[PDB]
């Protein structure tokens, strides 16, 4: 009667040719109407509302499928001259949707490969459009979700890799994919991530510490998962001086996971701990002493101010 869709796929200026419903007290409540769009301030209709899944009429699923495919085809097209924020709105949401699909169906080879291919397209988008990174970084994680945070971390990771001279396309694709999926271990956790680690209850901190271990264990023997991705999921909370959950030091880590660890630490401060982005580098240095390579912190600070 109804089928679910991910809210991350409702983006940009294309007019929807379907209704969409929000579930309230187990009923499907009409919220978006045929003809609606979501460019610019219109996106506010989908923000700050903890919207993850919405629903469409099964009879309109074909309209929705074509809507989504047109959005992504148009947004990745570098020849359109289309507004960069609208392209970023669509692409950021598509990346988030791809991650959510993998988190919900980690056994699905097709979904993983789709996410992987799209991570490559994302690298190209960021690399080939001067203002793409800045546009994506304009898209605030209002609901503090792990999928949105994955996209942000992947974005910081791509730029950091560029600043470090990591050029290998295979490596950048795996870096991006690993960053996208890095917090798989938090999927369906009761933990409220939107609080500072250092002031979490002992119970919450203990729960938090489990996530990279549990996440990696679940996917490590799945053949379709790339080893680098498994490494990033499992090692991204490790710090170079051995203070993270597994106690790894830099020499023990996948180098790409060290990058993601740095990029993650920054967004956790900015998005989950309410730290102003200009102060985030200092905070890592004086509150996360020796946890991440200074060159990463310096580069990330530079990326954040443009
Ligand atoms: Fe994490
Ligand atoms: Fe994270």
């Amino acid at each position: 009667d109804y089928v679910s869709i991910r809210v991350s796929t409702l983006r940009g200026d294309q007019k929807i040719d379907f209704n969409a419903y929000v579930k309230i007290n187990d009923k499907m409540i009409l919220y978006l109407r045929r003809g609606d769009s979501f460019e610019g301030e219109r996106l506010k209709r989908l923000k700050d509302k903890k919207l993850r899944k919405m629903y469409i009429l099964t009879d309109e699923e074909n309209s929705y499928r074509t809507y989504l495919q047109k959005n992504i085809e148009t947004a990745y097209d570098d020849t359109t001259g289309k507004d960069i924020q609208t392209r970023a709105d669509i692409i950021q949401g598509s990346q988030q949707n791809n991650a959510e699909e993998v988190f919900e169906n980690p056994e699905n080879v097709e979904s993983y490969n789709y996410c992987k291919d799209a991570a490559g397209k994302y690298v190209n988008f960021i690399m080939s459009n001067a203002q793409a990174l800045s546009a994506v970084m304009n898209i605030e994680n209002t609901d503090k979700t792990i999928s949105h945070h994955g996209v942000t971390v992947s974005t910081l990771s791509i730029a950091l890799a560029q600043k470090l001279g990591i050029t290998d396309p295979k490596k950048t694709q795996l870096l991006t994919l690993g960053a996208l999926l890095h917090d798989y271990g938090h999927h369906h956790s009761p933990l409220n991530l939107n609080q500072p680690l250092d002031s979490m209850s002992p119970e919450d901190l203990a729960l938090w510490k489990k996530h990279p271990i549990e996440g990696a264990q679940k996917v490590q023997d799945k053949k379709h998962f790339d080893q680098t991705v498994i490494n990033i999921i499992g090692q991204h909370e490790e710090t170079i001086n051995g203070t993270g959950p597994k106690g790894l030091r830099e020499k023990d880590m996948d180098p790409l996971a060290v990058l993601v660890s740095s990029a993650n630490a920054m967004d956790r401060l900015i998005t989950f701990e309410g730290v102003p982005k200009a102060e985030a580098a200092k905070k890592l240095m004086i509150d996360h002493v020796g946890k991440h390579p200074l060159q990463h912190i310096q580069h990330l600070n530079d990326i954040l101010k443009g």
